[PDB]
């Protein structure tokens, strides 16, 4: 009870295998990459304990560095349940914003000028919620920032979020997981090396 | 007023619904239709959610005693599923509409109930239930904010043997909307004949 909101969060992805780290086996992600680790926080959402820690954790940042804020919008489609339990333990406007159009991405109804936090899962380029972001902002919500569960910390993501001018905020990230995994036994030393690896170069980490 | 006069009136009010029978809207089928509907806006009112949300619980909590997941049809259903599950601290999943469908962990034979927006002819939950009981698990049924009442929903639900609940219906709607003046006795006319008949409700 002494961790991290960062470190509990890790934990508890490690433990119900939200996350999985094979760096001496590793996954083949898209586009023939070779990646010590897999995620998918969208296994959270079957354990209420760890949503739980997650959508409080979420709730609290967003007072802490958007207290402002008067919608809360989820990133489709992973970051649309977390969003919509936020809105709802807020009492806030909740919206959702597509990928792409089916004056069209936006579900929901969010008036001019509205102080919008947008939720998202993952960043890894940080990309898609760059974009729903600027889908936003082109039917007129003031964004006022990210909040996501976890981050790799890919310098490219730093890069871009800066580039484009918007506050992102995780509750997790890697530096903290691989380090609670190396704790907890779920990694060796030279597992946590490669894993360490992966985040300087995605290609030539092994 | 019901609990769904109550939503119906809070639905045509923030105009998740609107209603032009002298004026349809045309379905992909061809049939054209004197409602459109879009709950999604009650996400952005939480007043009206909090109503839906709560209602829904009431009502899993009655049917559904043993549910031990809730699953979100993707994409309309998810938010509302989501809520529904982190009030009853129960798990969550979501049903993709395409292809492994199940988003979230299910195990075998784990009991189900479906989230779902708005029931039209149901086709596209009862895609979602077919998907998540061809991987294991055990749909209790399905529980939407709205129906728009067609005999064919109701067949496409008999047919699959699954039971659908709703918090609001066609006709309670429309009943709110001539008493508040949306619609006059011509166009509550044309919305009866509507569900009466899709195909020849202007004749
Ligand atoms: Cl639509």
């Amino acid at each position: 009870a002494a961790m991290t909101l960062a470190s509990q969060i890790a934990t508890q992805l490690l433990d119900i295998k939200a996350v999985y780290l094979k760096p001496e086996d590793p996954f083949t992600w898209a586009s023939g990459i070779k990646s010590p680790i897999y995620t998918d926080n969208r296994v959270t959402l079957s354990y209420p304990k760890t949503r739980d820690l997650i959508e409080n954790g979420f709730v609290e940042t967003i007072k802490a560095h958007f207290p402002e804020v008067e919608v809360i919008a989820g990133t489709a489609t992973a970051g649309i349940p977390h969003g919509a339990i936020i809105a709802d333990k807020m009492t806030l406007p909740f919206a959702y914003i597509r990928s792409k159009p089916k004056g069209n991405q936006i579900e929901g109804r969010v008036l001019k000028g509205q102080k919008m936090v947008i939720i998202e899962d993952l960043i890894s380029t940080g990309g898609s919620v760059l974009d729903a972001a600027a889908a936003a902002s082109r039917e007129g919500a003031d964004v006022l920032g990210v909040v996501a569960i976890f981050t790799y910390e890919l310098p490219k993501a730093s890069q871009n979020f800066k580039e484009a001018g918007i506050k992102l905020i995780t509750l997790s990230n890697y530096t903290e997981l691989i380090a609670v995994a190396k704790l907890q036994g779920y990694i060796t030393n030279d597992g946590l090396h490669l894993l360490k690896k992966f985040k300087e170069d995605q290609v030539n980490w092994q």
